[PDB]
């Protein structure tokens, strides 16, 4: 059995763009028929850019290779080029070839991948979203707290038992930064009325995106104790193990980060630092499903849970669930509101969601295909934007934006 | 004063390939007729996903920017797409475009970079050579020590004060490894032979390529240390502080390394761990020239040196040429051979080498210019392989094949 | 083109004496007529001894030497008389020659240093003042919390963003010391009414002088934390990296220091340390402008962050200045008031502040030049004083005099 | 009792200049008529400047004071002018001030000095000096390992148990640098034939002036482990104690240093990182006879050792001998050949030297006192150097000159 072809198809999801700008899917065809699909988690360049890179690496690294090699894979594309360190890129273009080769595994054994990477621990999976409040003119509004816990209150009612949020404002080039005394008020007072909403019923995720310097986490995290977050993410920019563990030391809420980092020796850095106690790997970026199972174990040892990331499409979704699925370790994983909308229409089987959790498949490999038609009608994308993007500028301390 | 255009020429360089198989070179001009070059050192992908990287880079973050901002321009694509961690490819793509801007930033000041940048300190730099023997075919040959230990003779009579040589065999996808006893002898027989050779009219650099575990580099560390070596370079593979600094505090020969390293953030964690006493940076992979200036601080303040790498074109050494100038913690330049052949006819005016040092351009901004008529007869680059590429199987112990 | 003149400047500030008893002032002429100024910060010995010990340094180290070569001057004086470890003394007096240089420089290639140095991330710089609240006789009064209260709101409303002060009583010759109930009582009060007076329109910056030991430090930091400062300024006496990390470590509130404290290996040793996350370099101080930016470097590094000091003159304020305006992980600028009386006199063209921010200069050079006349009129200082002094004798824990 | 004058007499020493090109002495006067001498070590600025910085720390921090208010002479040194970390110049010139208040005291109550600070402990004192070979020119010679072998041999009949050399090449403002194997040869030939010339008869003492980075240093340590030194001194430049500290931890050679270090605080940091365990503190620096005290104190808690320098006059000299009379873990006391010509000439009593030990003075105070009629035919100093210098340009691996 060998894989002997590679289809790119880079969907333009539609406004407003829930869960980015665009998804990056791959399938891979073996040469006895069977099918693999994976999706890749890597906005460092544009979708231009990203298409010929895919190809690259699947000449060099994949073709003609047995799906099964997924060591193999990864080692070959870790070492690409005498690198044999985490190139961002090339991670997240592994990823989505890496769980595509699981989807045949699965596939050729007639078994999900969840029963091949350890066996089914969870009937169901804990699961949260973002909230995503509207003002009156419809547009998605991160500033209003009001707006914000009316919507947990729904989220709640749904069966969500967690809600993710964000008012510490923009993100940019220049951080980390040092949060103002008004942008503190704010990010309190959104904890204060989402806690009121929901009270003992959901946990608050504080979804901070590295806007801070340490010092400025420290100060944030000592006025949110007393609403007793479930975690505090990403406190400070990817990249300095030692100034995230700073954060960690000096305050008690639970510090959870993870989605920018790679491979398991990233996340290896990571926990020796005693940086993080909640590991947010996308399966999509972090190497593979392998890969993530590696970081799922080092968190096993240093007794930390993963909370996988999610902010892309259902194929990257359906590999985390599979992950999820076989972990002991797992928190709670993040779901794009309940899984409908493109989500459920750019797939054959829409991911199931009910009473606040994800419903794994039983199918076999990913439990998941692209509904090729649909995917045909939103290629290409024509947009200016990467999937996502940092803010240009310096945060100025008078400037009350939200992220 | 704006950039307002980009040419991007990958050159095929000649067989034998001194220097590597293609060189990435950017070519910026600026609205009022300045123009600058860069160099880019990056080989995760091949050259036909380069060339729209670099595109989608330079539309995004440099575009109608003024070249003196620098800094804008190193946070801007260390941040691309939500990422401010280092990307290794954009890191390389980046330093290309900024090495530009500072060619640019010196034309239009009328001064060398290293007037800018700290001002000269030296009025050469000393320069090592890899040893290029060859059999009696008229291949390079790096399996006879008697070859290795003649050639190192004539480049004493060149002027060299410092040779390399990596006898520790392949490095591949699946290093670290375990090096055999026949390989471990070979090793200290190049450095017995050699330094017979040189006497104390040349150190002796051990140029290894990660091929080791730790263990295996104490191993052989024990063995070298009779030859007084001035270092051993990458003795693991890179993206692992605790680890290669295990091999520095157990021999006394100067652990070297860099060459897969990018951004003061990563030198850094390599500092504190004690990793390594001489840092090979790549100007043309670290982030640019201020990003390099950078890292050279960091090396200061732990009392330690510089010594940059070079296995690429000779914009990328004019660069490196300018930052060793004006570095108070310099310790050697790399050289590829004396910088004759296509080094020297690629450019309008070849870098200066005389008995065993580089003589720096006094020419305004990086001293160095591609002559466009050998450039295009050099492109396209249509071979099938990477710059560099490591090695597809683990290495067998019974295996004697050269790196 | 070379340094072939000096003139030394020590300007007599009138009563009440904002910004300390006397400023010195270096001009530098060139071979071809370019005039660079710069300014020292020193005092350990009085003026009549700096005249003669900048004309020593220079002699030695600087004249008929090329402007550019600032690494080459530092590198001097640093070493000088076989020392090569900081001598404060030597640092201020360096640091004063090598921006004036830098102002040569940027006027020789027509660029404002800000340009040379990294290029511009900021369009404007957020300051910070001390609250100089006077008493009904027009006096000085740090003593009374209502009055500072009530200067605070007035500076709110001329827009700053933070404001600085200190209560906790006189700085010794034998400090640290540790604070009576009765001076804890009052540094909160101070806190309090402050607080009060500026809601979250403006960051308290509680500007302590190295009063205390860490365990009174630690005392102090308890009280204050309810109030949320920016920072904690200065809680020991410098020299002692553990003993400043002893107090980070017991406090949430960002620990900032660093205007007595000289070159990047003392910053080095600093972090290292985790002895503060805000450095407050002086550029008159630190060794300069290169030195300045490399202890910036150091910062970035950590993810702590950069707001110089300045009690001193315009000319160390425009030096301060080039570096913020280029610096990435800029928090603040110390500010004198709003640059106003005579720190706008004495020079041909004053700093610009408007609604909280500096505007840095788009001249070439450090955008600063004396008006000779008014430095005319103003020297010689024949005042006892020191620039600043320590009290004489050891605090009274009855004792409840201002700082 | 109380100091009313100061006269301050900077003394050329005549060529070939042994011990340095001036002395710096202070002669004070009490009220009543009781004289005290004093010796400042300090060449940061030339002696034009530190005339009149003697005459200004005088006059804020001693003039009309008790002689016997050490620690408060002190505490007012180290913190004026809002410094209060230390000042390596003012560290000087305080040391000078406070042991002839020494002097005073012990004059005051009929008792040598070492009678107050603890009382004697050793009836001689173990010495050791450089070696001052000369060659057929009768210039010395600090090339020829033959000339210094001899040299040693000499040492001895007079009764040496130690002699120091310093083969490693010149130190200069860019130091550290990498010997080269030609100088490192060197080295190891001085020890080998020094060590043939003197046996087990006499220790030697590597005296290196931190030349080296300490990658450089670890390379020398292993090549002299085989000669047994008593020492390797300053192995790398001061002001990094983790620097210093990972040479000691290399060798198992006892690490020496401290002449260029001042106060308690620099001995605390060094002896925290295990960075030396012979301390060189010379009493004409680091604060005086009291601070000394304290210094050798923290060396008693660590284990370590004092072997105090002596580059300079016979009045430094004098209050070294008091010091190491009452010191319990004093190892060695640097000398001057035997203290014989200019260093006896410029004393009424010169300082007595047997077969290899210093005899310490019985008189009161110090025990030491200046020739007027000398020191006034040897005044003024009109020599253009410092009182010692570091080479102007950096080490070329090509060059054999000496330190």
């Amino acid at each position: 059995m060998k894989i002997v072809s590679l289809e790119t198809h880079i969907v333009a999801v539609p406004p407003p763009h829930v869960g980015g700008m665009y998804w990056i899917f791959v399938k891979l065809k073996t040469d006895d028929g069977i099918e693999g699909v994976g999706e890749i988690y890597s906005a460092t360049f544009g979708p231009k850019a990203m298409a010929p890179i895919i190809d690259d690496v699947f000449e060099r690294h994949l073709l003609n290779r047995d799906p099964h090699h997924v060591e193999r894979l990864f080692r070959q594309a870790y070492s690409s080029g005498f690198t044999q360190r985490p190139d961002l890129t090339m991670m997240g273009v592994v990823s989505g070839l890496e769980m595509a080769c699981w989807d045949i595994i699965g596939k050729a054994a007639a078994k999900p991948v969840y029963e091949l990477l350890g066996g089914r621990i969870h009937e169901r999976l804990r699961s949260y979203t973002y909230l995503y409040p509207k003002n009156a003119k419809g547009e998605y509004d991160y500033d209003d707290p009001d707006l914000a816990a009316e919507c947990a209150a729904e989220n709640v009612k749904l069966g969500f038992t967690a809600v993710k949020f964000d008012p510490a404002g923009p993100y940019t080039a220049y951080s980390g930064h040092q949060l103002s005394l008004e942008v503190l008020d704010r990010c309190e007072l959104f904890c204060r009325r989402v806690r009121e909403a929901v009270g003992s019923k959901a946990d608050l995720l504080f979804g901070t995106h590295g806007q801070m310097v340490p010092s400025s986490a420290i100060r944030l995290a000592k006025r949110l104790e007393k609403y007793d977050p479930l975690w505090f993410e990403e406190p400070v920019p990817p990249g300095q193990e030692e100034a995230i563990a700073q954060v960690a030391k000096h305050t008690s809420i639970p510090i959870a980060t993870g989605e920018r980092l790679t491979t398991k020796y990233e996340f290896h850095k990571l926990l020796q630092a005693g940086g993080a106690s909640i590991l947010q790997l996308n399966v999509a970026r972090v190497g593979g499903l392998l890969e993530a199972k590696k970081i799922a174990t080092l968190a096993e040892v240093h007794y930390a849970q993963i909370a996988p990331h999610l902010y892309n499409g259902p194929v990257g979704a359906a590999a985390s669930i599979q992950l999820a699925t076989c972990t002991p370790n797992f928190l709670i994983q993040e779901s794009i509101m309940t899984w409908g909308g493109f989500h459920a229409e750019v797939v054959k089987t829409p991911i199931r969601w009910e009473d606040g959790y994800i419903i794994p498949s039983n199918e076999p490999g990913l439990g998941i295909e692209l509904d090729m038609d649909v995917v045909k009608r939103h290629t290409p994308y024509t947009g200016e934007r990467l999937h996502l993007q940092m803010g240009e500028h310096p945060v100025d301390v008078k400037d009350l934006a939200p992220a």
